[PDB]
């Protein structure tokens, strides 16, 4: 049962009914998502109306431009701090930890729900580079937990990793699907990021609930007024051969850029911690840091100033719509991306760089925020840059004669966005996500090629963004196995296990019991039938063995030496050791046991003897090295 | 291990290196698939040429129309019987069994490869209602095995289940993708039919190899000479919000029909097994059953006779093309579907019924064949029937606001095809498969609704086709847990385990060993430290224990050689018992352990004391009841 500890950036953790459930879950998530999107749109409309309402001078315009987001972010941070501090940042690493059996103290309560909803609505109502995929996963999980509490549904199960898995996994799928407005892509994306082994049954349940959410969204849209970023490209040979190398280059560069983004985020988090005086000073005044970051970012996007060279007038939706259009800029979209004192290439480059560092910095402030849409937009810009370069180099066409069939620079943007998002998140379901978002499937082969290349390059350099956050927040972490090297198949348990394995016997006089407990820094002590045979029987928890010493050594009626020879273990609570290891088990079989069986450690036996132990620490050392 | 036994229909079973591997696998599978498609096209073209060439008499036309498929089927059956009898069937149940660690004697060899390829080419060229998805899975796995033999790979792995999965999961994904010309949908479909838990790493590897296969296919197509069944529907309001109940009805009807199809296939297999004299007479002349079935089916599809009332002149591809067209028949597409003596409704109904029973019977014959395309075509016909009925009931449109938007009966056909295929195979990836096949995503919501409803109903009624075939072949069978009842969460291990476990002690005087071996019938016997303590240590196989007993009772250098002194277990082999269960373990965790860890039994221990055992049979009864 870990407990949250507040920090400047992120934080730290220290020591017949199924169908009704799914229908209600989908309906609730659809309604919540609709209300929140309405609120965010209203906030953005208010921002624009105030921006154009007071256009007296540069001073007043700048004051409004920098004072609206600062106030919104400050209110969001203060409200989150007062209600529930644990509800800041992305909620995907935390739910991945929870689905492995770990318990977080108050992660799925009602105050956390209210704080996350209000904080996300206020934080996305400004113009900061933030997403909402992790927050939506967490919100859907809280919806599922409250629904299960209302009608008692999963109380029968005994294990933690089995009771949580069903409802929470379906909820994660629904949350991603409602965020992206893409059911199948959302379910596939949620499977990849929140687990390693996923049952087909839970895939079916997520599919069902996501379909119901999509139906509710369609009914609401018809009742009021593909869906998000529909593109209109020509269906007659949209791309030719001899253009595939461009998509391969996009994929490789996207892999490198995604690794760099994850590294920059971690480096930003680490540097602030090392600086001590600044850290304490900012900890006394918590609200200063989000406000200072917002004021720095909003000043550089002021349109009359430096914001004209990076298309600072457009919103995130407007930016994504203009980059996906079916027009060639080299031969509103252009007017925003073509300033009178600049080209489209310079504007695209400046947008890419500035948005890169801005998003990396902004995704660390203490508000409920995500990181999918920023990197999606950066990838779209990079793809558009490559596509415009290709169109400028081949004005008439690439395939033999002119043939009236020229390069479509929007397809390159569609490819690059998915490639960079997949490189950052370590997923390949961004392909299906972009197919559902754009409403067209013509550029399927280039998208797949770029996404696979980006994943292959990125996995060889850095962990996923969520794995990085897991490492930062000091949460339990199993390292992902590896791809492209066959040296892991020759590593066995006998070469990574530790033969210390502190233990007690059945005889186990208090003289013997005291020495073993203080000689180790672990959490549990193994139990053996006899020190001659050392046959494993189970474990004994640290908080219990001290009670065995405490209950005996407590004042009762020098005398301290009259209470050591015997022992009692019938009154003790001995947990079993069902899953063990053999000397010749491989590294891959060990990884499978740790990931899905809900265990943290495993004991190695020959026949019944206790020869060594393997913990998560040895697994990290073996996999990394 | 298991060995193949020949019966009438299905048979019985008794008793960076990774990058190079994936690239070579993709290239090899693409080349083999291209060659097979060319051969099948040539055979079908020869059939059409023979049919068109002679018009002298009706008798000669009938003779040719019946002689060609009979000759092809007889040659395919004879060649497959001579070379490798195990090559007959679907190939997916056996690969799913192999992926769980079970060893089939000669399933992946070179003779089996040759037999499968030639038999599939001859059987698919006849024109019978047969598919090629499972055979493609088997061929891809054989290619992967031969390639891993040529490049010494995956030798370091110790366990069979861990070693087989790494090499064969990507192969199965590539096989399905090459069969359907749909990379993503093929990978997803292969995950669902061959496993219960699938890692994300193998998903990435299958994605990579499928992308390379798609690239090779595109290169061959465009450069040496997309959307196999391409559809062209209007993109402005393809369907209305009032037509969703029609798609729901299609889904439920498809679920019922898929369950019925599986039941009929099983009943056909069973009913001919219980006849003794007929079965023996058919085994004496084996080639008489496939020839009789081919003669019966091809007679009824003769266009001058009964074939005109069922559109027997069209091939499978031509049948699927006309059902997906963008025209309304009620108002070569409707020419074959509108005979002078009938109309479209009667022709569609007769086609549905005839192809239903013909496909079941043809799938139960001993040639390399599958069952995906026939059920796809039946679903397409049912969808077209519903769409035509809807368009005839609303000639102007479902909404009177404007008459521009009317019903498109092709979308109904696509929805019905996906729904029935998913109901039969118990998969939801048929949605993505049909999106990739038709090249459009406009009908995504109705397709998803129908597919999920069909899956729910069919899963509630019957097992899938592959599970049914596994049961028929008497392969090791692990039933699926279930969906929508919630009563499985109250079942614990204590309620399903048996308390009489055959076991021996460490002392084990030879009389005790004899009595224990006599009292048991299982494969192994548990080993306990002592009858007083009952501490589990491992197991002894039947072969080893009978070998020890015989060696002790063998003539040693009336009968005083009984020699019933205590046994010596040091020289014996004791396989460990790593994974055990406690009395409060749930049904779901037991199912997870059985499915993922590659075990067929598990012992129940309480502080090391043996108290029971759980095998596959007890799990089957618990899940079924
Ligand atoms: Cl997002
Ligand atoms: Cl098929």
């Amino acid at each position: 049962a870990l407990q949250y500890e507040q920090t400047l950036m992120y934080g730290r953790y220290t020591q017949g009914e199924d169908w009704i459930f799914l229908v209600l879950l989908g309906l609730l998530m659809a309604l919540v998502s609709w209300v929140m999107d309405y609120a965010i749109a209203a906030c953005l409309q208010a921002q624009q109306w105030m921006s154009r309402g007071l256009n007296t001078s540069i001073l007043l315009q700048y004051l409004a431009w920098v004072t609206y987001p600062v106030v919104l972010i400050t209110f969001s941070a203060g409200f989150t701090q007062i209600l529930a501090p644990q509800a800041v940042g992305s909620g995907i690493p935390e739910m991945k930890t929870i689905l492995r059996g770990v318990v977080l103290k108050e992660y799925l309560t009602l105050k956390t729900f209210i704080a996350k909803v209000i904080g996300l609505t206020c934080a996305l109502g400004s113009g900061m580079p933030l997403g909402k995929e992790g927050p939506f996963v967490h919100i859907a999980s809280m919806c599922a937990a409250l629904l299960s509490k209302f009608l008692s549904l999963f109380g029968g199960i005994y294990e933690n990793e089995s009771r949580n898995t069903e409802m929470l996994a379906a909820a994660c799928a629904v949350g991603v699907g409602c965020c992206f407005a893409a059911p199948i892509g959302g379910v596939l994306f949620s499977i990849e990021v929140t687990s390693t082994f996923f049952a087909v049954r839970n895939y079916w349940r997520g599919f069902f609930a996501a379909t119901f959410s999509a139906f509710i969204f369609r009914v609401l849209a018809v009742w009021n007024r593909t869906a998000l970023f529909k593109t209109r490209f020509r269906l007659d040979f949209p791309f030719d051969l001899q253009e595939l190398p461009a998509f391969a280059v996009i994929g490789i560069a996207s892999g490198f850029g995604g690794a760099l983004f994850v590294y920059l985020n971690r480096k930003i988090v680490q540097v602030m911690r090392k600086q001590k005086t600044i850290n304490r000073f900012l900890m006394r005044k918590r609200l200063l840091f989000p406000a200072l970051v917002t004021l720095l970012i909003s000043t550089l996007t002021f349109p009359p100033g430096f914001g004209q060279f990076m298309a600072g007038q457009l919103s995130q939706k407007e930016t994504l719509v203009t980059l996906f259009d079916n027009r060639t800029w080299v031969r509103s979209t252009s007017q925003a991306w073509n300033p009178p004192r600049a080209n489209v290439f310079l504007t695209l480059v400046i947008f890419i760089l500035m948005k890169f560092w801005m998003s990396a910095l902004a995704t660390t402030i203490p508000v409920p925020c995500g990181a999918f849409m920023p990197v999606f937009v950066i990838g779209a810009a990079f793809g558009r840059l490559v596509g415009e370069s290709m169109a400028a180099w081949f004005p008439d066409g690439i395939h033999t004669d002119s043939s009236t069939y020229r390069i479509v620079p929007g397809g390159y943007a569609v490819v690059g966005a998915a490639a960079l998002a997949g490189a950052v998140t370590h997923t390949v379901s961004t392909a299906v996500i972009v197919f559902e978002l754009t409403g067209q499937i013509a550029h399927i082969l280039p998208v797949m090629i770029a996404v696979i290349l980006a994943n292959a390059v990125a996995q060889s350099l850095q962990p996923s963004l969520y794995d990085s956050i897991i490492r930062i927040k000091k949460l339990p972490y199993l390292p992902e196995l590896g791809w492209g090297r066959h040296q892991q198949y020759r590593v066995r348990v006998e070469d990574i296990m530790v033969r210390d394995v502190p233990h007690v016997a059945l005889s186990c006089t208090f003289r013997d019991l005291r020495l073993a407990l203080h000689r180790t820094k672990g959490r549990m002590l193994a139990l053996v039938e006899s020190p001659e045979s050392m046959i494993l029987l189970g474990s004994i928890e640290r908080s219990q063995v001290v009670a065995l010493l405490g209950a005996q050594l407590s004042p009762a009626r020098w005398e301290e030496q009259q209470l050591d020879e015997p022992v009692n273990f019938s009154d003790c609570k001995i947990d079993p050791a069902p899953f063990q290891l053999v000397e010749r088990t491989s590294l891959h079989k060990t990884h499978t046991i740790f990931s899905l069986l809900g265990v943290d450690h495993a004991y190695v036996t020959s026949i019944g003897r206790l020869i060594g132990i393997v913990t998560l620490k040895e697994l990290r050392k073996a996999i990394e090295g």
